[PDB]
């Protein structure tokens, strides 16, 4: 059930693990960071061990498998967010209420970035008075997509002859996705916290 | 994992199956509803299996008996709806876009009925042109619940100094519940659809 690399949680169904800065798992998150956002500096990153959130996530990541007859339904995104917000993410994970904040619409949902970049805007990784700035790296269940527009409750119908079965995840565009979309939860596991700063 | 006494679904995720009138499952749903809804007349009672809500409610479940440290989380509650409603909730269970619509707020969130007469009311199980209606029987993760209010969109916390420590569930009044309104998914199953006219 929980993930290998996971240190013992002593009954705790919770916990924030700081990683070791030069070796392999903090490099691994960091490099993806860095692909587009090498000029921030980085405070720490931690890995999030949530069992409860772990399990049910995994339990919808085998039902898509099976839904879509393959297992290429998973992304690594992220999602910037406030210090406010980060205790009930790390236990709960997002909420349209505090994840659901966007330039354009492409549905009434929680959102997530392709590049940490769009991430690293203020507007999402608000940052505090001395420049202290939040994003998360999001095990996303982005499934089978179609393109968003606004005022989606849930994605649309992948044949509206069956109007019950339905896309995985919108995003902003198919062939070029920068975000994606999801509207159910236990859709996206938040993986490890990146504390930064300009 | 699925219910023993479910029917062999033949590789199908989804399905409904009739219950016969006279015999054992029907007459303990029916006795259910005529407590305060003897005076309907039931058209039909169907089952609902639908195995990835199924799995994903149970697992909640269990994690609700973990984490309360009992298993006194569930009750069988009711919810009417509007027929264009009823094939989606079938397929993905309730979510507040359509099953939020309340009198009186205690919270953003799907609401449940402990009495069938709450549900029987034409504004839930909104009557066709000829007076069908449609109640759901459902499992809810009730758990450990507070008096909810207006414009909550999570439960309370248990104790406002663990901010992310939640009750499971709101309700109009703890000692004499009517109502419950749950705010995750997955913590309320579609069990049975009741077919129903005056
Ligand atoms: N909160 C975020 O990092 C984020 C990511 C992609 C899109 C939007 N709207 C927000
Ligand atoms: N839709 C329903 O049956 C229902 C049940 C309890 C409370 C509310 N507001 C609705």
């Amino acid at each position: 059930n929980l993930p290998e690399h996971w240190t013992d949680m002593n009954h705790q169904l919770f916990c924030m693990v700081q990683l070791e800065p030069g070796q392999s798992e903090y490099n691994t998150i960091k490099d993806k960071f860095t692909r587009t956002c090498s000029s921030y500096a980085i405070e720490k990153i931690e890995r999030i061990q949530n069992a409860f959130l772990w399990q049910s996530y995994q339990v919808k990541k085998r039902q898509m498998d099976i839904k879509n007859d393959h297992k290429n339904n998973e992304r690594l995104l992220f999602h910037g967010t406030d210090a406010d917000s980060v205790p009930y993410v790390n236990q709960h994970g997002f909420n349209e209420s505090c994840a659901g904040k966007n330039a354009v619409s492409y549905g009434k949902g929680t959102y997530f970035a392709v590049d940490a970049s769009y991430s690293a805007k203020d507007t999402y990784s608000k940052p505090d008075s001395n420049g202290r700035k939040h994003m998360y790296v999001v095990r996303v269940l982005t499934g089978v997509f179609t393109k968003g527009r606004a005022g989606l409750v849930t994605p649309p119908p992948k044949n509206p002859h069956n109007p019950t079965d339905l896309f995985d995840s919108v995003t902003n565009n198919t062939r070029s996705p920068k975000l994606f979309v999801v509207f159910f939860d236990n859709q996206a596991y938040p993986e490890y916290l990146i504390t930064f700063t300009a």
